Order: C-alpha cells, then sequence, then structure tokens
C-alpha cells in the first residue's frame, strides 16, 4: 500500500534557457518576442500612407512636373519615398536646410495646395518662359508647379516687382523661393540685367535679401546655371512681401498644413501599399500581435512592441517536462493531467492520480502574475526615428546612431537577462512546491510509513480511499494505525 | 508541557508587492519614493535665485529700459523667468544663437556690467537720436540700454567710426551688438547712407563682417524695420575692434562674468521666491528627502534624488503581517513560545532575528548605494529649425527615465519576494533545529509546536534554545509515556 | 561508526559582496573586471597610428611648412595628437567647419598628396610672393605647402584668373582654399586691388562666391589681416572651377582618401607609440584580456570590453570558505566524511559538485554572453557656439555609463547571493538524503554526522553513498544498542 508525491508531463519539446542551464525542456512556456511581420505598407489609424512613387519627397513638394500624380490636397499616417526615385531637385542646387524641411513633412498631417502668389502679381515680367530642360514634362521643358522662374521681356528691362500675401487662416502655410545663379554675365544680362540685383523677402519674423552668386560651374542635368532653393513657414496672421529686380525664383503655389496629433515618419522603402490596417507598422512590415517584444524593427508608426536583437525571449510557465510506479525523485507523470503537483495512490479499492487543487492553483496564480507584471513593466518604447543629416552633420548623426544602439544594447540586455534568471526562479519554485506536498505528508505518516528516498511512501499499513483522502486534505489520525503499524515495522 | 515555534505580527497595515502577488499586508516597510515637495523657490548653496520679474533673459541681458529693476551687478544659483513675461526684445528681430546665449547664461554665477565703449568713441555721427518708440520708458521712446543706436548727422555723411576695447582682466566679458536692416533704400540713405555698408567687429579669435539686408516686411511692434541682435565673448587678455560705416547698433554697456562652479538653470515658472534654504530644488518646487527616488521633477539644481515616473516604491522590510503569526512576540522577529510549570510566555531567537536585520538593512542600504546616482535633464532650448537635435534631445531624456524606472520598479518587486522568502525560511529551520533535537520525547502536532513526552522546566527549554538539549535524560520518561 | 555530510574549504582569502553581507571569504572566485593597460599607443589591425608630432591635425592638413615630418602619403588606424602641438593655423584666422572636418579626417585611413592646381593655372599674376613671418621655414618667411597665396605682380593689375580640376578616380578628394581680408583698403589695393574682388568656386554640388571684409583688427601672430580657410570634398567624377580677380588664397596640393572601414579616432595624449599590436586601444593605453568589464577608458578603437566606473567586480565561483568546512576534502565542493573498522576518510559527491560546476559556468559564461555589447563614447569636438550639444553628448555618455555600472555592480551582488544559496541548498540535500535512509539505525547528533547504531563496512556506506542502503538488514542489529 503506498502514496506518491509527483509533478505533470506531457508530449512537449519546447525548450527554454536559465542562467544556470541551457536547451531545458518544459511542459508550458510562453514566448514573448514577435518574429513575424506582413511585408508590406498598412493603414494607420484608419489614414493611408502617400506613395510618392518614383518622386522623391523635394521633387513632391516642390512640384516637380514629373510628379503630377501627386499634385494638390493629400492627407497621411506616413510618407513612403522608393529608394531609387529619379524625380526630385531636377534644376541643379541646393535646398537650404533640406533636412529639416523633411522633419517638418514628417510631422505633418494634411496640406492643401493654393495659389499663393498668381501671375498677375508680377508685372511688366515675363511670367511664361520659365521653363528649362533639366525639368522635362513629356519631353518638352519645363519647371516645378510651385515656384515660377520670372524673366525679363526681351525689349524691356526688368521692372521692380513686388507682392504680398497674408495668412488670414489658423494654419500655417509651407511655401517656397529660391534665387538663380547664372554661370556668367551675359546670361545675367540676358534673362535680369545689369547692375546690383536683390531677392527681398520679408515677414513679421523672417527677413531675407540675397543677390545672384555668378559663377561658372560644371553642368549638373545640363546646366551650368543654380538654384538656392529656400523654405519657410508663414505662420497664422503673418504676412509676406517680396520684391524684386532679378534673379527671383518666386513662390507660386504653396500648403496650407495641419501637424499631426500622432507619430508620423519617412519611410525609405520598395515595399508595396496594399489594402490593410496595421496596428503597428514598422519600416520593414506590419505587424499584428499581443507580444510585448519584437526583433522585426526599431523604426515604426502606430503602437508597437519594444525592439531587441534577440532571436527569441521564450519564457518558462510550466515544469521541466521529464517523463519515464514512483515519484517526483524519478521524474515527471504524463498520466497526472489534472494539474500541475499531486498524488498517486495504490491500495486494494485499486489506483490512480490525482492533482493537488491548491497548490496547483496557487503557482498558476504566480507565474499568471509574473507574466503580466513582465508585461506591465516592460510596456515603454524607446523610438529611433529616421531623421537625415547632411554630410557637414557626421557628429550629430553619429551621436544620434550610438544613442539609438545605446538604448537597443540596453533594453536587449534587460529582456534576455531577466528572461533567464526569472526561468530559474519558475523552476525553482517548480520543485519547491512538490517538495511541500511530500514534506506535508511525510509529518503526517511519521514512522507509520516508509520513504523509501523516491517520492513515494510505503504503508505499514491498509490505507483505504478514506484513509488516503484524509492525508490529502490533511487530517490523517497516525495514532488509529500506530499499533498495525508498529507490529510489521518490528 | 510544549514550546513553539513562531514568527512576529503587528496592527500595519502598509502592502507590498511582488513578482508573485499583490496588495500583500506586511509588518515593516520603507517607501523609497519622494513625492513631496514645498511649492517655491529656496536658495541653494546659501545664494538666492535670480527673479526677472516681468522681462525676459533677453530683455534683461540686453538691457530692455523697462527691466531696470534687474540693471547692474548680480548673482544667482539659478534663475527664475515667468513665463508671461512682457519685456524682452522690444524692437523686432532676431537675437542670433538665442538658445546657446541661453546655455551659457545658466553657467553664469554673477556678472558686473561696465561701459565698454561710451558714445564719444563713435566720431562724427549722431550717438543722440537712437531710440524707438518699440522700446519705451515712462511713456518716451527709448532703446536698450546696453546698446547705442548710431545713425548719420542729418548735414555730414556717415563717416567710418572705429572703436576697441581690451579685455585686461581674468573674467571673460559678454557683450552685445546688433545689424539695423531698414526695410526700404530710402530710410537707409536717410540713416547711414547708401552704398556698401557694413559692421565688422575683430577679435584674435574671432570675426564678423555683415551688411545690411534691407526688405518690405511688415510692421511688428509698430516697426517696418529689424535688427539682427548677436552676443560673443571675449576673453581675457582679447582685444576687440570695432569698425562701421553704416547700419552699427554698437555695444555700449557689456558684462565682466564668472562661471558657476556648480550646476545652474534657467526655470519658466510662477512659483514664488522664499526666505527659505533646499538641498534639492526642483523646477516644481524644493524637496527635503533622505529617500533616493523621487517623483516631484527630472528638472533640478542641487543634490536631489533619481527621477522616476513611479507613484511609488515599497519596500518590504518585515515579515508578511499575519494575525499564523504571534502579535504577543514583540522582542524580535522569529522565536519561541513555551508552557510549563512555571508559566509560559513569548520569546525571539535573538541569533536569527538579528541575522535577518542584518541583511536586510544591508539590502537597503546596497539598493541606497546602487542609486546613488542621477540623469540629469537639462531645460535647453531649440528653435525651430532645431527640429532633429530637440527630437534627439527629447528621446535620450525619456530614454534614460524609462530604463531608470523600470530599473526601479523590477528591482523593488523582486526583491520583495526574495525578502518574503527568507523569512519562511529562517522559520523552518528554528523548527526543525528543535524537531531534530527532541526526537521522539516530544509529538509533532503538524503545527509548529512540540508537546513534550516528559516535564520541561526553564532550564530544559532554554537548553533547547541554546541548541544543547539532551536526549538521554528524558528519554526513559518519555518512552514509557507511550 | 560514522559518517558526516561537509563542503569544501581552502586556503584561499579572496572576499565578495552580495546584496545581504559584505566581505564574505569565498573558496573560489573570478575577477570580470580589467584593471590594467599598456601606458602606451599600439598597432591595430596591424596598422599604426599616426603621430602628429609637435603638429596640429590643422597644420598637418594645410601642410603649415613646420610640419614637414608629416608631407606627403600617410596611413593609419588612429591620430595621435600630443597636447602641446604648437604648429597649426600660424596665419590668423578660421577653419570653416573644423570640427566637422576633424570627424573626417577620423574617419579616414589613407591619404595621397598631389599637385591639384600647379602654379602655371594662375596666369597675369604673382604666384611666387606668398609668404608671411606668421608662417616660417628655417627662419625665413613661408606659407601652407597645400595652399598658395597669390597677389597681383606689381606693374600689373590682377587679372582674372581661372583653373579647373576634374577628379576622375575612384577615390574622394579633400582640399582647401581660403579668402584672404587685409585690413585696410590700402594694403587692399598693394596685394589685389581696388573695386569689388570675389573668390568663386563651383562644383555639380557646392557653390562658392565671396569678397573681402576688410577691417582693422588686432594683430595676431604679428599680423592684423585674416584668412578664412575652408574646406571641401571632390566627389569621384565631380569637376571643381575656380576663379577670382583677388584675395584667393587657391588650393595647390590636395589629398585623395578612402575611408576606413573601421572605427577611428584622434586621441590627444602623451602616451608613446611602441613596436606592439593592440586588440584593444583606449585613450590611456592598450588592453591585452578576455575579461568583459574594463574601468581603463571610455575611449577607444579596436575591440574592447565595456567601460564601467566600478574599482572591481568579483564573482563568487566556490563556497563560503569557513574552515563548517573541511579543509581535507579536495575530491571536490559536497561529500562525505566516514570512519569505521577499516579506516576513515574524505570523499566527494560526484554527481551533485558536477552539477553545480556546470550551473556556476553557464551562470560566468551566461553574463560574459549578455555583457558582449559596448556603449562607445566618441572625442569629436564642440565649437563654444555647440554647447548644448556637446553638453548633450556628455550627459547621454555619462547616462549610458550609469546605467551600465549599475546593471553590472547589481547583478554581482545578486547572483553572488543565489550562488551561496545554492550551495547551502545542495549540501542539505545530500544530509537529508542520508537521514531519510538510516531512519533510527543511526543517531543524528544534530551536527552533520550520523552514528550508527550497528557496523557499516565499506560496503555498507557506499550503499549509503549510491542510495541503496537496507535498513530491515542492520534494524535487528541496531534495536538491540
Ligand atoms: C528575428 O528573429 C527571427 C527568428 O527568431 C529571425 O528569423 C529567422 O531567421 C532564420 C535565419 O535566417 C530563418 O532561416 C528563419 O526562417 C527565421 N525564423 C522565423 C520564425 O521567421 C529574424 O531574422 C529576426 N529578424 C531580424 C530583422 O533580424
Ligand atoms: C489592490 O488594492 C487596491 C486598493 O489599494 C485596489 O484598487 C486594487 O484593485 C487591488 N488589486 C488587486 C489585484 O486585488
Ligand atoms: C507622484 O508624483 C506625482 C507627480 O506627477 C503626484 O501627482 C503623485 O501624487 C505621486 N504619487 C504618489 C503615490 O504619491
Ligand atoms: C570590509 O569592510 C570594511 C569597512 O566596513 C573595510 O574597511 C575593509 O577594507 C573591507 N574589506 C575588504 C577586503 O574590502
Ligand atoms: C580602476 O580600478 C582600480 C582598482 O581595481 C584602481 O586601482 C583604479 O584607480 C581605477 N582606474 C580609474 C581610471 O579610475
Amino acid at each position: 500500500d503506498k502514496i506518491c508525491i509527483g509533478y505533470h508531463a506531457n508530449n512537449s519539446t519546447t525548450q527554454v534557457d536559465t542562467i544556470l542551464e541551457k536547451n531545458v525542456t518544459v511542459t508550458h512556456s510562453v514566448e514573448l518576442l514577435e518574429t513575424q511581420k506582413e511585408s508590406r505598407f498598412c493603414r494607420v489609424l484608419n489614414k493611408a500612407p502617400l506613395d510618392l512613387g518614383d518622386c522623391t519627397t523635394e521633387g513632391w513638394i516642390l512640384g516637380n512636373p514629373r510628379c503630377d500624380k501627386l499634385l494638390g490636397d493629400r492627407s497621411w499616417s506616413y510618407i513612403v519615398e522608393r529608394p531609387d526615385a529619379q524625380n526630385g531637385i531636377c534644376y541643379p542646387g541646393v535646398l537650404k536646410e533640406a533636412e529639416e524641411l523633411k522633419a517638418l513633412i514628417g510631422s505633418i498631417d494634411t496640406i492643401q495646395r493654393f495659389e499663393m502668389f498668381p501671375k498677375s502679381t508680377w508685372t511688366g515680367v515675363d511670367t511664361n518662359s520659365g521653363v528649362t530642360s533639366a525639368c522635362t514634362y513629356n519631353g518638352g521643358s519645363s519647371f516645378y508647379r510651385n515656384l515660377l522662374w520670372i524673366i525679363k521681356i526681351r525689349s524691356d528691362p526688368y521692372s521692380l516687382i513686388k507682392g504680398t500675401y497674408t495668412n488670414t487662416g489658423s494654419q500655417s502655410i509651407l511655401y517656397f523661393w529660391g534665387v538663380h545663379h547664372p554661370p556668367d554675365d551675359v546670361e545675367q544680362a540676358n534673362l535680369y540685367g545689369l547692375g546690383t540685383r536683390y531677392v527681398r523677402m520679408g515677414t513679421e519674423s523672417m527677413n531675407f535679401a540675397k543677390g545672384p552668386e555668378i559663377a561658372d560651374r560644371p553642368p549638373a542635368n545640363g546646366q551650368r546655371g543654380r538654384i538656392d532653393y529656400y523654405w519657410s513657414v508663414l505662420k497664422p496672421g503673418e504676412t509676406l512681401n517680396v520684391e524684386s529686380n532679378g534673379n527671383l525664383i518666386a513662390p507660386w503655389y504653396a500648403y496650407k498644413f495641419t501637424s499631426s496629433r500622432h507619430k508620423g515618419a519617412i519611410f525609405r522603402s520598395d515595399l508595396p501599399i496594399e489594402n490593410c490596417d496595421a496596428v503597428c507598422q514598422t519600416l520593414t512590415g506590419a505587424i499584428n500581435t499581443n507580444k510585448t517584444f519584437q526583433n522585426v524593427s526599431p523604426i515604426w508608426i502606430g503602437e508597437c512592441p519594444k525592439y531587441v536583437k534577440s532571436k527569441s525571449l521564450k519564457l518558462a510557465t510550466g515544469l521541466r517536462n521529464v517523463p519515464q510506479i514512483a515519484g517526483f525523485i524519478e521524474g515527471g507523470w504524463t498520466g497526472m493531467v489534472d494539474g500541475w503537483y499531486g498524488y498517486h495512490h495504490e491500495n486494494s479499492q485499486g489506483s490512480g492520480y490525482a492533482a493537488d487543487k491548491e497548490s496547483t492553483q496557487k503557482a498558476i496564480d504566480g507565474i499568471t502574475n509574473k507574466v503580466n507584471s513582465i508585461i506591465d513593466k516592460m510596456n515603454t518604447q524607446f523610438e529611433a526615428v529616421e531623421h537625415e543629416f547632411s554630410n557637414l552633420e557626421k557628429r550629430i548623426s553619429n551621436l544620434n546612431k550610438r544613442m539609438e544602439d545605446g538604448f537597443l544594447d540596453v533594453w536587449t540586455y534587460n529582456a534576455e537577462l531577466l528572461v533567464l534568471l526569472e526561468n530559474e526562479r519558475t523552476l525553482d519554485m517548480h520543485d519547491a512546491n512538490v517538495k511541500n506536498l511530500h514534506e506535508k505528508v511525510k509529518s503526517q505518516l511519521r514512522d507509520n510509513a516508509k520513504d523509501l528516498g523516491n517520492g513515494c511512501f510505503e504503508f505499514w499499513h491498509k490505507c483505504d480511499n478514506e484513509c488516503i483522502n484524509s492525508v490529502k486534505n490533511g487530517t490523517y489520525n497516525y495514532p488509529k494505525y500506530q499499533e498495525e503499524s508498529r507490529l510489521n515495522r518490528e
């Protein structure tokens, strides 16, 4: 006649690691790391990304005429720029503060294009010949649709020209202009005239006065001339004045815009945009998951889990899985099934397995709480950003990089280390819970049963089902069987 | 006759959390997080902050004439700017590198104002008409007290003008100038003259050369003109040369300054400045605490505890409070209750109580020790063309805050669970030390107590406590009773 | 007749700390922190650093004529600038974007100097009088070897001058120029001429047009004039055009360069450069170690361990050393001491000793594995107008340092306590395996040993060790006693 203390086992082959031991098979586990993504770009909070097609952010916003598919009012949750986009700044030159412009654009929600300065604002000049082979449209010469390249009428001098616009709305306005620099004085004379020339732009809060910076330079996109492109934001209430007597690339169309209530982004990617929705949209695809870590990409919008370098974060929730009557010391019981820890008895009324409800449940609750506590404490994300840096910003670019890789290494370490350490605790907690049941039984039976050093106890007497249950509920009664016992123990 | 092993309990209702379970009542705990502050600004290392009143940092340092209350020599542990301050850059324009100037000013300790270039320096020009309705003083037109707005005499051309100053002291000098930009060529001709005009400033180590950038603009503060304001530091030994034939807003008064040996700050706040002292002064008030974390503010000067987002960090120092436990023990944490013919009573086990007290006190102090650093967020400012480094700074500051908060919260949960396991084990040890000694001269009861099969006097009971029991002496008397 | 359960001890005096107690002596420990360095500069991936001697990075790269020891093709894994170097920008003025130039230079691995614009490119001007007392060479007046200071011939006007160069290679080219600003109109007229003057430089991707900004300024290095120095990179394929009628300090020699596949650095240090190799080279010396943390310096190139502020990170790998414990055990960590009529002796329990050795070894390696990453501080420079990003960089670097230090110190304290608890438990297990087997055929003694109520031969004692004891066989003989 006997009773054993033992623990659950099953067919699982899932392994976890601990600080002490690797490749340890367990009965139950939860993987905390999401590794799967849909390789595409989806809507976020029901708002679609803007596909720039064969255009760059600059070609788009300056209105390169090969970018007409994007022309006009648009709204977007994020921007998708194709890596090999060919249509950008077609007439050669520099966009001043280009990287800050992109940051601005990435924080914008919606834009509304409108005519800020119609051609009629500039009088005594040629508003219809401002085109170049560098900016083609259907093979012929053309120009940015948001800028107007004014030149003199052949017969007349380039008169002083003036224009004003007042932002009377509540939305800020993003607008552009340029100064054209011919490669020599002959072209300068032809297009604008000799003498001092200036482009002046004035606001309540910005002031601008510049002239041609003539110089012979090698051709870029077929052109020896250049344009310095500038951008600015006319704030609500502000008024802009424009004066020039030459070399002005005037603002034509501009954008009333709103600033997103959400984090946005410009993704440089070739992934397709499809008709789908995503809670979490990363640079390298959409994630749909309840998990709390993620090794897909550090760059995203929406609500994503923390990025880490890990290939897995398998957290043990069950016991060491070790199958082979006999109790816990020789392994686990595939036959238990009921629960995690329990008993196996054998008397004249048969035999069988039964879990200890109370200790199984107390352990389930502690583990469930542990998991939720981990989920809770990992419920923040460091958010890397794809801002851009010029060739003269190596230092802050490197600063940003070291910072982003810094937090990635700390969080990866934190996550990996936590899983290793708590797994060891989880498995020790099992060993102890089993020990507790075994010891609750041992203390009760004293010398009315033999230990066997094995997890089971052999009764020195008869133990019916009502006796065996009296051991489970912890109300055994040593004296009743003490005499019967001692006679067989001697 | 009997002896029991048990543990302490009391009237405490304080709860802590562990990784395994929540809302666990304990006998003793220490709260590690400071959440209280005095909503005011105090002295730090016995030096008072500077209240800028109705002035902004810029109005102050350029000497806006409505800011005369701040004019002259000053010194401070930190600066308090009022959010709604109205007197700043009164004549419209831009202070170049304004944000870097503020960082500088925040690292300054004391300033001494002095006349760098008196009016007599500039000859053949009008040094007495340089005033505007935009910078008013008692209703009349005026101008910044640290700058001089020079224009031509009506009859004469604006002559080339020159001035030099040499810093012969050991203190650096902070000084200001500007270039005035009229809105059109007519005003330009009136005030300075036509042709190329320049403002040139030179030093052993810096140079500067700029002209008017004339342009039609809308009025701001009633004026279509603008001034680009500039600042710089003339180092000890250096000499400054100034040369212009127009558009120069010349330096007039400047500041010899010293750099603080301590971290300083500019707080934008409406909190009152009072006659008090603070070891730790945050943007949102003063903290006086021995605690090691703090959820008041990430921005401070003085010696503050680490900022975290947590609402509490309650660390268990005692046992699970379950009255189970013995409210009657009082002596210590773990111990005994005996009963014989000489009475009964409770008594703690000194040695195991003390060993556990020392381990916990060490744990607390070890935590305090390892958390004895602070990440220090700074209130530097960023222009509208510095969105990227501004965002970089923000993500960094929040980055450390999230790692330290996680570190702190997680540590408390994990070590609380260890603390409470250690109690369970210590109690079990005493019980087992007793059991092994008595063997079958006493009955277990499965209950924590032992019923003696014999008489056990106080001398016997004490022999069990000190671990020198003597089974054979009572073995006969014992075995017969069963 | 008896058997005891006990644990190892030895002569070790090494101490570790735990979260619960301090100065705890243990039998074995591993120090995880490297504190030793060779105070010198070594080769890294077989390439030597470049010693700038008495020259600054700027004097070197502009070709200050007192820096001829460096002149020409060079290559390096890192640059060592001496703190007290005196030869830099000798004619007074400002190198634009100097700090970015240094970052560039730190990322370069080899340069090849060549004549970009020979003197013959500039016609109708004086290409042979461009010298100053501020830039001396053997006592006489001279000038940077990579720049040409052109002035007018006395009799003639300064003609418009032109030059072009096209980068037809695959390597980028680093080059320099300047604009000279005289201190007054008389010197201006003398050297270049009156009227508007300009210096124009053009490329497919950069445009430059500036004039003299004449002003009297106090003398620096004996000179009231100034030069604004500029630098740029002509990319492969690009072509540079130069046009001026005055005030041009022309490019003369420039550098084709290659970009390092590795992190480089400019170290400001007086440490000697020697014939050695270093896997890890820090600003304050070379480290050769297998350890995983390091308190030598946060600045390095090569493969270094993680920098921390700690003075030590001693991890317990053995037991509490308390000779209590058995100096006589030697075999292993946990075991037995028996005594019968066939003698006495000590013997370790192989299975439980080995399981503990493996768990600890794994713990150490796991720690090593998880700490196998480094935050890398950099010595980029910041101007006096970059206090904010300089402070941002500083707070960031000290931020990670504090987090990693905390992580490392805290981990050692916590795992040391776990390590020492695991020993206490393993010993207790052996003791309780033996107790359950013997029941009342032996006496506990409350002491760790068991006194047998019967005779226990070596075969009996081993039957206890292997866990197959046989209580009934000796139960009668026992009960008699
Ligand atoms: C995130 O981790 C997963 C695995 O946990 C990586 O995906 C595996 O990569 C291997 C080796 O290339 C493939 O053969 C397996 O098919 C992948 N496993 C799964 C489940 O997809 C993945 O590369 C990691 N992500 C990133 C961006 O590095
Ligand atoms: C713990 O107690 C608080 C009240 O202090 C209560 O709001 C909360 O719901 C409790 N949590 C759990 C898990 O019982
Ligand atoms: C922590 O401080 C916050 C400040 O954000 C305060 O409102 C709150 O009451 C604090 N939490 C607790 C539990 O004191
Ligand atoms: C142990 O602690 C004391 C101070 O409490 C210290 O003086 C002593 O040097 C320490 N020993 C070691 C080996 O660090
Ligand atoms: C590193 O720690 C060691 C002690 O292990 C000490 O001798 C040394 O001062 C430390 N080095 C530095 C640079 O702080």
